């Protein structure tokens, strides 16, 4: 809706996973195109760039019909605004954005470690986990929202962050109860639960 | 929640400059509060005195309301003052271009500020990304999105204004991008800001 949405990315979670989580949450049907399923992802990406008119030669790429959408954050924000999971006020829209940008700071650090340890594990992670803990405390019953009294993409971003972190470091939410409960809450959402338990 | 707008940052362009350019362009009166007395000490006191979410600047204080994160502040400011995008998809493209600016600005900052080898940026990043922005301007026939100025126009301007502080004549092979930068720089409010800027 549509009517044919194609997400282009490598065979990984990475920069596309939050877009996939947003699609799963909103029940948006789409083609999840992944480079590397058909053997060589490097050649398939090279061919993709010739085929599709990408503005920055990067993925994820969201294609809506002939419409080419690039940049994870821009796509996430575009989808969240279109389907009203960005905040129930002008200021709440900002807070979701602020939190999302904060996620990007600590997620980048995780990406730089996981994909490309000491500094992250001892200095960045616990400090930034404290930041989000305090932000939940500010706003927080089985519901855990970072913004207002409804789900924002910020919730899904923080969930994706620590879900991505907890694949490499499982015990990282032990000392952060609200963040742990937020993870549990988001992971068990009707639309979210099925996607995460059934994804590769 | 109102009146007194105060921007907190270091005495540098960095992550607050675009916000400063946006205030300048819009003609918004604000206190441009810059750290450093001792910057490192003042910032330590700032964190103790202000309730920042991530212990980072820029911080935008509107009354007693605390705003953090450059991009979020920029996007908030653009919506409130109507330099956000003149449609739903125009807002996306502005955001996309802004996100593109961040990708290459980050690469510039790594070499310009954090002592990374300049060659990779100069030979591999800068001209490739300048070509991306050049092509995006070509698609819009200066303005990146729509028929009016968006924050994306100021973001691109800020990007290459920052780049030219260390690497002048980088827009020689990029006429549309060079003319875009020159058009934004000659806007009365921007022109005035640049002249007063140290
Ligand atoms: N600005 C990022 C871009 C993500 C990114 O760096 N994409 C990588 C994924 S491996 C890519 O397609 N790289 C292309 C290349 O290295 O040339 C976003 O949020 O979309
Ligand atoms: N996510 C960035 C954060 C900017 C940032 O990294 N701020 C630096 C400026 S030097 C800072 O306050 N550093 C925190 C510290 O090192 O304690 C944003 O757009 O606001
Ligand atoms: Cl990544
Ligand atoms: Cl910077």
């Amino acid at each position: 809706m549509g009517d044919n949405i194609v997400l282009y990315y490598f065979d990984a979670r990475g920069k596309a996973e939050l877009i996939r989580l947003i699609f799963a949450y909103l029940g948006i049907e789409y083609t999840d195109k992944r480079f590397g399923v058909n053997g060589d992802a490097f050649v398939e990406f090279k061919n993709f760039k010739k085929e599709k008119d990408t503005p920055f030669e990067q993925v994820p790429i969201l294609q809506i019909g002939d419409l080419i959408l690039a940049q994870s954050q821009a796509i996430v924000r575009y989808l969240s605004k279109k389907y009203n999971i960005c905040g129930e006020s002008e200021l709440n829209e900002f807070y979701a954005d602020m939190i999302f940008c904060g996620v990007q700071d600590i997620h980048y650090k995780f990406n730089n470690t996981n994909l490309f340890e000491t500094t992250f594990l001892n200095e960045d992670l616990p400090k930034w986990s404290g930041y989000f803990e305090k932000l939940l405390k500010k706003n927080h019953n089985d519901k855990y929202y970072f913004v207002g009294n409804n789900l924002t993409y910020a919730d899904l971003a923080v969930f994706n962050l620590y879900d991505d972190i907890e694949t490499k470091y499982p015990s990282s939410l032990k000392n952060f109860p609200l963040l742990k409960a937020h993870n549990e809450f988001i992971s068990n959402l009707p639309n979210i639960k099925n996607y995460i338990t059934n994804r590769k």
